[PDB]
């Protein structure tokens, strides 16, 4: 049947034209996302170099304050990335839609606009991949940071506890 | 009450020994699994490499045995990773387990064996952070490839579809 097969073909052009529109809008605010988390993520990281800077303790009231600043620059980082979780998730059933349409296209004869969603669905990929390595070179920086906190916090704890043990050996041991 | 004061000691310093212990057990459990985890990040990346220096096509042969191997790597790592967050999650639970055993040492007295307690938390943390790293260096160099990958796929992709449109075009256009 010519005119059945044309109304599958324009039915499957609609599904196609929606399913664009909707991967195209969720791949942007994903991509919105990820950016906001990755400045978060860098905002965190100088902020440990900082406190990593003042360790040892010396300075206990600039330590104290940038520990506390650390603690809700911590919470935005978290909030920030459940917001990406959320909208990654909303991305992948966009990205699973579009797939399907090209699919159906595919199936119904429609060759040609198959192939082309086929493609655009890969730019999609690609583009979501390379923001999200850059997210994930800023949190190699923010875990080098905290790992060396980390670092020098373990070694000033057992420097100042050897001290502590020594003097109260000293206090009859 | 002196002595009542001293079976709460004792008392803690059961359930200190016994979280240790079982931290300990899974620190070593996680960091394994971690390691695994890596070495098939490892794998699939030299494998996207292979791949990509197969592309344009031409090896048609190689070029799918190849990527047939993938699907399989991809299915190793993807199992090794569940499996390291299943031991993750225990970690978790250990390193909980530990921290409010050294909370509970120090609201009993047992302040020495509460900072003791505190001080291993924290190297073991350390460590689990530095493995994590490791892994997600790896993870790096496994996207940037995946990346790779997809930009000449993609490239190539395009260019054999000008290809055909234009021969289309000539076809009477």
């Amino acid at each position: 049947s010519l005119s059945s097969e044309a109304l599958m073909r324009r039915a499957v052009s609609l599904v196609t034209d929606s399913t664009s529109t909707f991967l195209s809008q969720t791949t942007y605010a994903l991509i919105e996302a990820i950016t906001e988390y990755t400045k978060a993520v860098y905002t965190l990281t100088s902020l440990y170099r900082q406190y990593t800077s003042l360790l040892g303790k010396m300075n206990s009231e600039e330590e104290d304050e940038v520990w506390q600043v650390i603690i809700g620059a911590r919470a935005e980082m978290t909030s920030k990335h459940q917001e990406y979780l959320k909208l990654e998730t909303t991305w992948m059933t966009a990205v699973g839609l579009s797939e399907m349409a090209a699919e159906a296209a595919y199936q119904t004869g429609a060759d040609q606009a198959s192939i082309t969603a086929r493609n655009h669905i890969q730019l999609v990929k690609l583009q979501v991949e390379e923001v999200h390595q850059l997210s994930r070179k800023a949190e190699t920086k923010l875990a080098e940071a905290q790992i060396e906190e980390l670092k020098q916090k373990t070694q000033e704890e057992g420097e100042e506890r050897a001290e502590s043990e020594q003097e109260a050996y000293l206090r009859e041991d």
